[PDB]
């Protein structure tokens, strides 16, 4: 697939069987997805953006589906109002930029 | 370019005849670039993120060039963890996304 960038590149990703919508994002090192209980140990983490840091839970090797694509890896857990797929999930799923 | 994602898509920057390292970001809307004296009207502006909302000035019809590619465009000038690109630029660069 080849996305634009003339609205909000948001895409479908399941996890777990809850089926939600995701910002792919560039410029996100790491994945963050909106509050859900997801199975495992968690430990906190900080992360931060452009008003300074969030407190969220990151959790490791988790399955999620984007664009029919499986991906496994970190993902983390907090108050967003945006589910956002950062790179640790892009890279694995192939996705580049091109211009 | 192709760019992957395997390291943060950084980019070289020509802005006012001054060089700078920005991140190419398909999950911003908008271009907020750190501290910085643009010519020309500005106008006071909040915008919001992850951590909270911010104060910038609001620089329009500026000319940036992303990696040699020209645009003419919004840039934001705040306090940001780091400089982005975002969507209103990259558009106008020819940026998808390809997986
Ligand atoms: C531990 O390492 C980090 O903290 N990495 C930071 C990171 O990956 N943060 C993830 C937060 C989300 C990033 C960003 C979009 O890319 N966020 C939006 C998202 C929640 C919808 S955002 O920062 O909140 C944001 C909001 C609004 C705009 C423009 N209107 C631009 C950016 C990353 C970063 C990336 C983009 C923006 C801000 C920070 C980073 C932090 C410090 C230095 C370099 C990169």
């Amino acid at each position: 697939p080849q996305i634009t960038l003339w609205k909000r590149p948001l895409v479908t990703i399941r996890i777990g069987g809850q089926l939600k919508e995701a910002l792919l994002d560039t410029g996100a090192d790491d994945t963050v997805l909106e509050e859900m209980n997801l199975p495992g140990k968690w430990k906190p983490k900080m992360i931060g953006g452009i008003g300074g840091f969030i407190k969220v839970r990151q959790y490791d090797q988790i399955p999620i589906e984007i664009c029919g694509h499986k991906a496994i890896g970190t993902v983390l857990v907090g108050p967003t109002p945006v589910n956002i797929i950062g790179r640790n999930l892009l890279t694995q799923i192939g996705c580049t930029l091109n211009f």
